[PDB]
């Protein structure tokens, strides 16, 4: 499966068949319908600075792989009702500047959309084990739209040259993942899926309300990246996201009130 004209999103049902089911991600946020619940838990990010081991181009997207043998970098709070480590983050973007993102904001998307992958370890024997789970998985999305250089994206974005051929990867040492978050906390949650092959109905979708900035040069090098491996034909990794998928019923709850 990919994002071509021929493996894309919308053939990917022909192999995956949950493709089409009752909680699928991503998903169009309308904003006046989703439901403030100020039940909810506060949202804590508890990152530490060196955890991070290595980025790398599976030829879907650019991942940051963490270890996650213990609970010093983990997701807590909101709709959560323990603490899920983070296993890797990752990004989706678009070849123009208007599209990128897997969630849209009452039909709105941003070139690009970053997704912190965390597991219920405290209950699951692997992260394999957790990812076929409705409670096994939370994935917190943060918004990235153009605007000032982001200082600490520098870091990642010095390093995408390294990995810009399918399939290679790269020590990636000491990048607190703190580094790339919104200075509010404030977040749309429902019960989705992953966004790619096997598509498992098994993540708590926890998107941010602020989006953070980078530049477009910055922006640009995560469009320098191939899909392609190094012998193959060059084709850039751009569009690599899911279209929205249907509601189907499914209530989005919001920390604040729009
Ligand atoms: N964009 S997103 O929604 O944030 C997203 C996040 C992570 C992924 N993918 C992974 O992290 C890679 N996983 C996928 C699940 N894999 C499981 C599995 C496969 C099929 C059904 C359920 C779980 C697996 C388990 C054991 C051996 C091999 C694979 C392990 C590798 C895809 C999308
Ligand atoms: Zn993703």
């Amino acid at each position: 499966w990919g994002y071509g004209q021929d493996d894309g999103p919308s053939h990917w049902h022909k192999l995956y068949p949950i493709a089409q089911g009752d909680r699928q991600s991503p998903i169009n946020i309308i904003s006046s319908q989703a439901v403030y619940s100020p039940s909810l838990q506060p949202l804590e990010l508890s990152y530490e600075a060196c955890m991070s081991l290595s980025i790398t181009n599976n030829g879907h997207s650019v991942q940051v792989d963490f270890n996650d043998s213990d609970d010093r970098t983990v997701v807590t709070g909101g709709p959560l009702e323990g603490p899920y480590r983070l296993k890797q983050f990752h990004f989706h973007w678009g070849k123009k500047h208007d599209v990128g993102s897997e969630h849209t904001v009452d039909g709105k998307s941003f070139p690009s959309e970053l997704h912190l992958v965390h597991w219920n370890a405290k209950k699951y024997s692997t992260f394999g084990e957790a990812a076929s789970a409705p409670d096994g998985l939370a994935v917190v999305g943060v918004f990235l739209e153009t605007g000032d250089e982001h200082p600490s994206m520098n870091r990642l974005t010095d390093a995408l040259y390294m990995v810009r051929f399918k399939g290679t990867k790269a020590q990636f040492s000491c990048f607190n993942p703190k580094s790339l978050l919104p200075a509010s906390r404030h977040y749309w949650t429902y019960p989705g899926s992953l966004t790619t092959p096997p598509l498992s109905e098994s993540v708590t979708w926890i998107v941010l309300r602020e989006p953070i900035s980078i530049s477009e040069r910055q922006m640009g090098k995560f469009r320098s990246l191939l899909f392609t491996s190094e012998d193959d034909e060059r084709i850039h990794m751009v569009n690599n996201f899911r279209p929205p998928q249907p509601l189907k019923g499914r209530v989005v709850k919001a920390s604040f009130r729009a």
